[PDB]
C-alpha cells in the first residue's frame, strides 16, 4: 500500500546515490526496490516526481534527526564529543548525505527545492546556536560541511577523533 | 578556426555551473559558445568527453589559483589572517565555486573524474602541510571546502573576520 510507495522512494534514493541525480530512472529504481518496473509508473505522474519525492524524504528524514541530537547533547557535557560522535553517524549514512549533496546542488537552479534544501542546515544551526553561540555554531556547521565534502571526495570520512579535535577547537570558550 | 575548442570548453563549464553537471548538452554549450551544434560535436564526439574536459578546465585552475595563493602566503606573516582574505576573495564568485562541488559531486559516481576532483584539497593540503603540519593542514582545507558549500547552501559567505577567527583556532599550537 503506502509502504509499497515508501519502498520506491527509499530506492531512489539509494540509486541516487550510487548513480548521481541523473541517473535514476525508473528500471534502476523497480530492480533497487525489487518491483516490476510498471509498479514505479502507479505511485508518481514522472520521473521528475519520483525525484522530488526521494529528495524530499532524505530532507525531511534528516530534519528528525535533530530531535535525536538534541536529546544527546543535552544529555552530558563534552559537547564536541557528542558532536563528533554524531557526525561520525551522520557521514556512516553514505546514502542519506550523498542525496542531501544532490539535493544542495540541484536546489540551486530549483527553486522549488530551496525549501526542502534549507530544513536541515537551518535545523543544525538552530540546534547549535543555543547552545555553543552564534559563532561557534557557524564554523561548527561549516567545518560539517567540510567533513561532509571531504567523505564525498576520499570516499573515506575523517575519524572520530579527528573530528572531536576539530570540533573542540572550533567551540572552546 | 580556433581558439574554438577553448570557448566551447569554457562555454561547457559555464553550462555545467548554470544548469548542474546533469543539464549538460552540445546544444546548451553550442548555445552558450554561439557556435553550431556541429562544432560542438566535431571537437567532442560524445558527452563524457565534453563534460570531462569542462570538468579538467576547473580542475585545472587551482594550479594556478595555488600558485597565487603560495605568493601571498610567503609575503605576510599572519597565516591565519591572510587566508581568511584569500579565502573570501574566492567565495565571492559564486560561478567559481559551484563548479568546485559539481566537480566534487561527479567524484561520487566516476573514478575517472576522482583524479580531478583532488587536485584542489590535495593541492591545499600539500601548499600548507610543510608550514603548519598535518593535523592542521587538513582540518584548515576541510574547513575551506565546508566554507564553500556552506556559501553555497545559505547564499552568504562567512565574513573575512569569522574566516580569520576559525582559522586561527584550527591552526594552533
Amino acid at each position: 500500500p503506502a509502504g509499497r510507495r515508501q519502498a520506491i522512494v527509499e530506492a531512489a534514493e539509494r540509486v541516487i546515490a550510487r548513480q548521481g541525480l541523473g541517473g535514476l530512472s525508473h528500471r534502476r529504481v523497480a530492480a533497487e526496490a525489487n518491483v516490476p518496473v510498471g509498479s514505479t509508473t502507479y505511485y508518481f505522474n514522472d520521473l521528475d516526481a519520483l525525484r522530488e519525492a526521494a529528495l524530499a524524504h532524505a530532507a525531511n528524514a534528516s530534519a528528525d534527526l535533530l530531535a535525536q541530537w538534541r536529546s544527546d547533547l543535552d544529555k552530558d557535557r563534552d559537547l564536541a564529543a557528542t558532536l563528533a560522535r554524531l557526525t561520525t553517524v551522520y557521514l556512516a549514512d553514505q546514502d542519506r548525505y550523498r542525496t542531501l549533496n544532490e539535493l544542495y546542488m540541484a536546489a540551486a537552479h530549483r527553486p522549488e527545492l530551496q525549501r526542502l534544501a534549507r530544513l536541515w542546515p537551518d535545523g543544525l544551526l538552530a540546534l547549535l546556536e543555543p547552545r555553543i553561540g552564534r559563532r561557534a555554531a557557524n564554523a561548527v556547521t561549516v567545518f560539517f560541511d567540510g567533513a561532509t565534502l571531504h567523505a564525498l571526495i576520499t570516499g573515506t570520512p575523517l575519524s572520530t577523533d579527528e573530528l572531536t579535535d576539530a570540533i573542540a577547537r572550533l567551540v572552546a570558550d
